């Protein structure tokens, strides 16, 4: 009780929301380009109309002026300009586990409106119940992550999660679903929306319309003698420079087109370990000081501590880590 509540205090304040997901088979995010129209773009103005979207870190921004032989494949690989480039580091076939310290994935029983007393009580009570040792029972997870999943600990990831927790989605999503208003996708063109979209057959200005239109080939045209400052012509245009068209289409403000295609990324059940539960159990055998020291170094497996990262972004890949760690 005295040493149990002391171990709980230390284990909770440090590792309450820290978990280790093991992929059945190491499977990285399969594409270099991400189509996520549900997220608003940064916009041309100095001050954006939307608060910073973490996904903007991966934005393949179109610049109107580029050197004579500039192509998008130099910085953004196969990604479409105007959408997102997923860097090498977030699609590493060597990563076998996903370490994260975050409370953004809890289901409805956890929320800020509740006092910290209620949240802490309910989380430790669910962690005890939903674990065999330090391993979470399948019922704690979403069904998509593991068969028999009932969201008793973690909620399902949603369409907007990638806008604010991009690494969580790239690393944990079992399926990639596009959200697209790009002309050509799902065979929807500016000419056939009156046939592909049932709710349309001709109100909000954005009704029955695509966002980005198919222009043609990507090219750099040098009109003047300056060969370091030529006219860039992208494959697609944003004709009215709209930055939240897709976000408003998602938030169901009006009728019109939407293209949602799925790509299976990870197959087979995840294994999830609770680092608070591991802390609580290993401290009875090795002592709180060595368990706290060891689990802290485990959170620094990459050189940057995961518990010191912002909650929305504290999702990192590890290569064949030894868990539980060696306790001195
Ligand atoms: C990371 O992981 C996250 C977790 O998995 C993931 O989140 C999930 O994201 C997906 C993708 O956005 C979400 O699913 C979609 O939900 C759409 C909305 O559904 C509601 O509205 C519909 C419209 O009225 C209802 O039908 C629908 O009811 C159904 O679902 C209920 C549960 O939600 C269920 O209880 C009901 O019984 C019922 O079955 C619900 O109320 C939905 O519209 C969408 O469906 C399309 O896309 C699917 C995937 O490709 C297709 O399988 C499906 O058939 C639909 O495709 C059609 O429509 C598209 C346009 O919307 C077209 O592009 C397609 O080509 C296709 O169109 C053809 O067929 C039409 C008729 O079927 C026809 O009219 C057309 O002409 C054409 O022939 C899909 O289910 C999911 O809900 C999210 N999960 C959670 C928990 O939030 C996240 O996205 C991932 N992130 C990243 C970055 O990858
Ligand atoms: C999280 O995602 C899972 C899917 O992976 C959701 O579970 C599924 O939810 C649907 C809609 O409620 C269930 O469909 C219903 O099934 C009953 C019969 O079981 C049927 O009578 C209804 O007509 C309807 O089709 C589906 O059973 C269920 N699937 C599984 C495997 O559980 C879940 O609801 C999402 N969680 C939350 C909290 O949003
Ligand atoms: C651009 O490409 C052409 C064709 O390969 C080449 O001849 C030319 O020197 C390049 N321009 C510059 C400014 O390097
Ligand atoms: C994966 O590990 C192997 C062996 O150490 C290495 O050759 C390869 O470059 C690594 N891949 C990435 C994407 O770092
Ligand atoms: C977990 O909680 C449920 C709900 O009270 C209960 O039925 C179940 O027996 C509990 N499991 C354990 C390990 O006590
Ligand atoms: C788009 O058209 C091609 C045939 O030209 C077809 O194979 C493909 O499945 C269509 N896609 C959709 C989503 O309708
Ligand atoms: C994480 O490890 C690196 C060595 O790779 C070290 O420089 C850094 O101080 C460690 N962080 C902590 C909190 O000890």
């Amino acid at each position: 009780r005295d040493q149990e509540q002391y171990i709980h205090r230390k284990c909770y304040q440090e590792f309450a929301h820290c978990y280790l997901v093991k992929y059945k088979t190491p499977q990285p995010w399969p594409n270099e380009g991400l189509i996520a129209d549900q997220c608003p773009l940064p916009g041309l103005a100095d001050v954006s109309f939307y608060p910073y979207q973490a996904i903007w870190d991966y934005y393949a921004k179109i610049e109107n002026i580029r050197p004579a032989n500039w192509t998008s494949s130099k910085l953004y690989g196969k990604a479409r300009m105007g959408s997102y480039y997923i860097p090498k580091r977030l699609r590493n076939i060597n990563n076998t586990h996903i370490l994260f310290c975050s409370d953004v994935l809890y289901s409805k029983w956890y929320n800020l409106q509740n006092s910290i007393l209620q949240n802490e009580n309910e989380l430790t009570k669910r962690l005890s119940n939903l674990t065999i040792g330090n391993k979470l029972k399948n019922r704690a997870l979403p069904y998509e992550w593991a068969k028999g999943g009932l969201n008793r600990l973690f909620r399902n990831i949603s369409v907007l999660d990638v806008c604010s927790r991009p690494e969580m989605v790239l690393l944990l999503n079992k399926t990639y679903y596009t959200f697209s208003l790009w002309e050509g996708d799902c065979n929807i063109t500016r000419y056939n929306v009156n046939e592909t979209v049932p709710e349309c057959k001709d109100d909000h200005p954005y009704s029955c319309r695509l966002w980005r239109y198919r222009e043609g080939k990507e090219e750099v045209k040098c009109l003047t003698s300056d060969h370091t400052r030529c006219l860039y012509y992208p494959e697609y245009s944003n004709p009215e420079a709209l930055f939240d068209f897709g976000f408003l289409s998602y938030m169901r403000n009006f009728p019109g087109p939407q293209c949602i295609e799925s790509t299976s990324i990870r197959q087979q059940d995840y294994e999830v370990y609770s680092i608070y539960q591991e802390c609580k159990l290993a401290s009875k055998t090795y002592g709180i000081d060595s368990v706290l020291f060891s689990l802290k170094n485990f959170l620094n497996y990459t050189g940057k501590p995961v518990n010191e990262m912002p909650n929305a972004r504290a999702f990192v890949g590890l290569i064949d880590p030894k868990f539980p760690p060696t306790y001195p």
